[PDB]
């Protein structure tokens, strides 16, 4: 039995995209898993337009409406909320999809690169969790049986 | 006379941020919808009065993050409207959550960003979230028995 | 004393309906429980200010249509009862939807149908998402600070 | 992987029955769909009882409570909102039933009639929706990955 | 000045819950916070104004039960506040299905337990979806204004 | 096709004991059930902790936050709500929880001991309910199509 997640993960920074290749490795790699059926942003974006490539998209706000509207659809229609969480480069953006996945009754797992497992993490951040993981955990986590665990780290 | 009260969004990590706070809160003072006396505000409803900043020994403590957590929760569904104080060069995950929170407990959702910064690219997802956003010179004057949609007059990145 | 605020859900298609709208808003004005000056009326908030049937380039405008569906929410959100004027052989999606989002957000639904039309056979689902529903004539004087469950006086189709 | 639905379709014009069947055969057709497990209104009429042979039910309130909870039931424990949409014939029940399916954070598909595509539809319909398409697009639909998109036609 | 309207919780089947009643409504009378004219009080609010223990015909009836339960589910959903008088060692299922529907309606849930019961063990979940539990002499004076979370002073089971 | 259920049953009497050996026997020999990866809460302790053992943990306020929030996260995080309701011995915290599984869309089943259906219940019980059923029909309940219905007992 397999689950689908949504990748919530950011893009822009060094730290960012190690850890997204990171967890995208460890889902490859999780038997309980449907990576082939789960929502990737970037895989995902509107109509296939690259905003780096076209940044005049930025202005428009049907542009925006949709890929909105795309990645909350993301998040609704699969099983577990995932997301990858920098302690130093904490997103808004991701804090957003947090709240947005525990109104649908999702289960919001948080996953930190073990270099930083252990940093304060937003007390915000730390309460929408269900669980939060070092990312070595993840190629192995049961996602058929998961379940209620506090962060082992600081919390500003 | 119909007076609304609100959940005070905003962070005070940053010298922009605690500037914008100590903004938008005289400006809450001055507006005639506000009644700010029964509004929410997170920095007074800490438990046991405690912040971490000042005693760093509760960074670790599950209880005081448990009883903060809930409050602020608690301060978001039981007032009438959400506001986010947005700096959009120091954005805010935990603000972020909320603005989230607010969007499943029904609240209308408004962003005050300062004047300097209004029009500045702001996130997708809160751009998303808001039901509107507004410059802090227009704070002590907004209608809050009348929150409308409206779109931002800036970018998203 | 204590008034409540309203989200006025009614057509605007029709004669019957066009009708309907009229009394309903006249029965408001009168009511001693209702604030209509802050009650969201959707025709008085379409965006820009501008409306498909005196604008038809605005059909196809995707902004237009964005920023409307999402201020008729947020006008469902941010009031305390939900007012459905439904006329039976006339039956409205639109208004159909709005009963479900208001269902959503925890809003008394209560509808309003003509008195020449009570007792007309409503649609099952209409019926299921009311609280209760009312003849035009009882609009003037219905005590909102009191809501109530009720069944419908009629049948179902 | 299969998905399971709600059909949210009208049975009372020739139209409207003209695209149930349309759309019924298309499921069938649809290898994403588990059409034995979904929930199909006229297969689950209360204890049986049909409402044209004994129009008496009409009056009571015990066999409207049940139908009305069983439809609901029917959306909040499948996949997907299905919702056959005939433009000039446009269904307050349905309207209510999309409404709930948002609530219950079930992806909303909208299936119109290719003669009919591209007509206007109401904008509270056009809202709830996550996307709308064409009937003939309905037989390849990709239930394991819906996602937003915009009706390409009028709105009022 | 500012009065909120809450959900009588409360069951009337033993001698230490009508008491309990009997004591909280005095309560809620003295307090300036509420507006009590205005709240959902269960027991006023029965279908038909009749209630089974004095009409036990009415065991059977499925209307009743239906327009019962939707009124309840009614009266937690339109007023502000859900309070839940509870006993520890007769605890309602009836109240703690209410708690939690209150809980998913955005309500802050109170509870009231009677002094001479306040500290002695509740259940785990009733404690969880509880923003707060008083004691009945604090009820009389408590702020509904400005509504906090905390933790019993007293164990759970 | 199997679906998970959170098993909703007390464990402090005679008959509570009783009604759980019962119902747990009848999941076991249901098709329609993965019980493996289903939520039951005594095998779901945190961090193993018997507090027949330890009551010092009664007054532990961390112990209760994460045993309540596992509790509710099994209710989210499975596709029905099963609750073994006994008449004469109702439980607030059985009560709670029907709350919070209607508020995430759970199916919401009641079952009761055959020597007890019939027997009078609370009316929130009858209301938060899809349906209620006696314990020997559970063996066989077909939980891929389930359904709106009426206990036919009493209510209070």
């Amino acid at each position: 039995p397999k689950k689908t997640i949504y990748f919530g993960a950011g893009w822009f920074t060094d730290r960012q995209n190690k850890a997204y290749k990171e967890a995208m490795e460890a889902l490859k790699e999780n038997p309980t898993i449907d990576l082939e059926n789960s929502y990737v942003p970037l895989d995902n974006q509107y109509k296939g337009i690259r905003v780096d490539e076209h940044p005049e998209y930025l202005h428009d706000k049907v542009w925006a409406t949709a890929t909105y509207n795309n990645d909350l659809n993301g998040i609704k229609t699969n099983d577990i909320m995932l997301g990858v969480y920098i302690p130093d480069e904490e997103d808004v953006g991701l804090g957003m999809e947090l709240g947005y996945a525990l109104s649908q009754g999702k289960y919001v797992l948080l996953v930190i690169p073990d270099e930083d497992y252990g940093k304060p993490i937003n007390l915000m951040s730390w309460g929408v969790s269900d669980n939060v993981i070092k990312m070595s955990q993840l190629k192995d986590f049961n996602f058929n049986k998961p379940r209620f665990d506090f962060y082992e780290g600081a919390v500003y």
